């Protein structure tokens, strides 16, 4: 006596060899479609030409009952193996140059999508995924809104949190993007800083954020570091991993709840002055009165204006009465024509 036939069915070995091909225009529809019936088949790629794509099934007799043209192709088997290392390998070139630069803070993913991709938004998020298997949010921002400077975020893909600890230069920095500024892309500069600090200055930093600054200064030299933020929960994250890292520093952290326009001209003066300015904000003048021996001054500067940016620090200095070389570094690429740039002023003796 025999099987029943739907037993029997489900027993053949072989690979499935064939797929369905649809319109360009209908390729999301039915790719959805064949995922919420269930004959979308995994094990291999789908693929395309100018007007058509072919997507890989496991039951043709389902796609003929969803209307799909049922066609008979070798079709890529699926990489086991991954050897992508940067986000262009995942996406089409005119999906990529799109995008803004991609941002690692913790286990969250951030990247800028402009409108006219959006309807990309799950390639972009796949790609991401597959680039970053460790990241548990994909969060897509806009600009930086208010005196704290917190980016606008919305979270698109994962964990519905935009908190997590950054680990950088042997420190751990908690976070919330939702409530505090942070940049990672700062690392660089950050661990410069403190390999050109000496053991016993005093150090000022304005604008202190979550104090990562601090922290990694006071991580790598046995200094004391006075840190200035108006933001409230920065301040509160700030404690938090003052906390967190007091067994690894070596230096040592004052934080001030405070503005810095207020509270700098109550300050007695500093060795070394690190000055992390918020984004069109002057604050050369006050942060160098506080500077006895080297002022870090940040700011953005358009590529034409270096000179004038230069010229403007050692009018500043000569106003001051001081005696300085001011030497003027490019950290990074802002936006197109716009630099991020570091006026390091040495004042003599
Ligand atoms: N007058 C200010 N005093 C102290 N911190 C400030 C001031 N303006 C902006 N910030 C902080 O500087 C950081 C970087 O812009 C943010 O955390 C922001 O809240």
């Amino acid at each position: 006596s025999h099987h029943h036939h739907h037993h029997l069915e489900v027993l053949f070995q072989g690979p499935h060899m064939s797929g369905v091909k649809v319109r360009r225009e209908d390729a999301k529809k039915v790719l959805e479609l064949l995922k919420s019936v269930g004959i979308l088949d995994g094990k291999r790629k789908a693929i395309r030409d100018e007007k058509y794509v072919i997507f890989p099934v496991t039951d043709t007799n389902i796609a003929k009952s969803l209307g799909l043209e049922v066609v008979d192709v070798e079709l890529p088997m699926r990489p086991e193996r991954q050897i992508y290392k940067n986000l262009e390998d995942l996406l089409p070139r005119e999906i990529f140059k799109k995008l803004g630069r991609l941002d690692i803070v913790g286990d969250i993913a951030i990247v800028s999508i402009p409108d006219e991709i959006l309807s990309e938004r799950e390639v972009i998020v796949s790609a991401i995924r597959k680039l970053y298997p460790k990241v548990k949010v994909i969060a897509r921002r806009g600009f930086h809104s208010g005196l704290y400077r917190i980016r606008e975020l919305e979270v698109i893909w994962g964990e519905n949190r935009l908190h997590t600890i950054h680990k950088e230069n042997g420190v751990l920095i908690k976070v919330d993007l939702s409530k505090v500024f942070f940049n990672p892309r700062m690392k660089g500069e950050r661990y410069r800083i403190a390999q050109l600090v000496n053991d016993g200055e005093r150090i000022l930093v304005p604008f202190a954020g979550v104090i990562p600054y601090p922290l990694v200064i006071a991580r790598f030299k046995n200094v004391e570091v006075y840190a200035v933020e108006i933001n409230e929960f920065a301040v509160k994250l700030a404690e938090e991993n003052l906390e967190l890292n007091r067994d690894r520093l070596k230096g040592k952290i004052k934080i001030i709840h405070g503005d810095v326009f207020e509270v700098l001209p109550n300050l007695p003066n500093f060795d070394r002055v690190v000055s992390p300015t918020p984004k069109g904000v002057d604050a050369l003048s006050l942060t160098l009165s506080k500077a006895e021996k080297f002022l870090h001054y940040y700011d953005f500067v358009h590529e034409s204006e270096i000179e004038r940016f230069r010229e403007r620090v050692l009018e500043e200095c000569r106003r001051q009465g001081k005696e300085c070389r001011v030497s003027v570094r490019k950290v990074s690429d802002y936006k197109p024509h716009v630099y991020k740039v570091c006026a390091d002023v040495e004042i003599l003796s």
